[PDB]
């Protein structure tokens, strides 16, 4: 009755980690991303194939599913997750080698913005409400048009032994307070990592010919592979939040952007910005 061509053809290795490997893929002449998981995150393939199954999310600045795959082994299970492939890589990787115009900086962040709220905001008919609960400039893929799309759903909340990655964990976090029976939590928690991410694509933006270094959030207070000490005590303790540089202030473009960054960063989590009111603010400007 038909063939199911499911050969796909591994041809470059973009990415090693503890999570696993990515691989640029063949599908039929189609370029696909193929997520190899190491045992060590199983249950980030299973969270995110579990979030598949119960909504096909499809969406511009969501990372296109394509497939979950389980194939059995000698003596092992091997777990890939197949999605679309976006060749300039991750907005952590473009922000090294790139500076960004007005324009530019305006579209990564409010596609970022838009991608973060079709995830949070329920839809009857639709799709449950997700928070994504490891946001950060890694998770984040540049596309060939200029916007950007939010991948790993691995950590995944849905509402009708991971954790967060430190750097970008918010106060409540840090400090347990989180209400972990409330979705509402997480969203905020998203929020403030969004915050911290607007911060790193805001120093790349370039006004009065000035434009700041690629910087990680908090390069200033914390050791590379901070620990949940080093961050709760900036974060929580100190109250500590990155600096806004002074040449922003000569730009409405960024002077608008700190703004907002700060609104997603307020200790208390019921002050911050929704992600739909961060939305309307980022079209308003310019
Ligand atoms: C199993 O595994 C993989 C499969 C595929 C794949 C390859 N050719 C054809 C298909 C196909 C899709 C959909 C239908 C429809 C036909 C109409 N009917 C009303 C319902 C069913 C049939 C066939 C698929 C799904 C690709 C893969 O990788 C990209 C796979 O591995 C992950
Ligand atoms: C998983 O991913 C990809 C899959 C395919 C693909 C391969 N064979 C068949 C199909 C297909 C045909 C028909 C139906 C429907 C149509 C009508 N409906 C009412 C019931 C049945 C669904 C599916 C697809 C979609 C192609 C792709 O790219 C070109 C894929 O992406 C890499
Ligand atoms: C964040 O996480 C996931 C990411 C991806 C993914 C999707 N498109 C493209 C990429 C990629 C391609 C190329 C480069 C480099 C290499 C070539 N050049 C020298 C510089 C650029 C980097 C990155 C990735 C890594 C897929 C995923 O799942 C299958 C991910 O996990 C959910």
């Amino acid at each position: 009755q038909r063939t199911v061509a499911r050969d796909i053809t591994l041809l470059e290795c973009v990415g090693k980690g503890r999570y696993g490997e990515v691989w640029r893929g063949s599908w039929q002449g189609e370029n696909v991303a193929v997520k190899i998981f190491s045992s060590r995150d199983e249950k980030s393939w299973f969270r995110e194939t579990e979030l598949y199954n119960t909504v096909m999310l499809r969406h511009e600045n969501i990372l296109g599913f394509i497939a979950s795959d389980m194939t059995s082994r000698h003596s092992s299970t091997q777990l890939w997750l197949i999605t679309h492939y976006h060749e300039m890589g991750s907005l952590y990787d473009y922000l090294q080698l790139t500076t960004l115009d007005t324009v530019s900086c305006l579209r990564i962040v409010l596609s970022i913005a838009s991608g973060l709220a079709h995830l949070h905001i329920e839809i009857f008919g639709g799709k449950p409400a997700i928070a994504h609960r490891d946001l950060k400039s890694k998770n984040i893929l540049v596309k060939k048009n200029g916007q950007c799309c939010i991948a790993d759903l691995g950590l995944a909340v849905m509402h009708s032994p991971r954790v967060g990655t430190k750097r970008y964990m918010a106060p409540e976090v840090l400090d347990e307070t989180i209400q972990v029976d409330c979705f509402d939590s997480y969203k905020r928690v998203d929020i403030w990592a969004f915050g911290l991410v607007l911060w790193e694509v805001a120093r790349r933006m370039v006004s009065n010919g000035i434009v700041e270094d690629y910087k990680p959030p908090f390069y200033d207070v914390v050791p590379n592979d901070p620990s949940f000490e080093d961050m709760r005590k900036v974060v929580c303790v100190d109250q500590q939040r990155p600096n806004i540089p002074n040449r922003w202030f000569s730009d409405p473009t960024l002077t608008s952007l700190a703004k907002l960054m700060k609104e997603c960063w307020y200790q208390n989590p019921s002050a911050r910005l929704t992600a739909l009111r961060i939305k309307k603010t980022l079209t308003k400007i310019d």
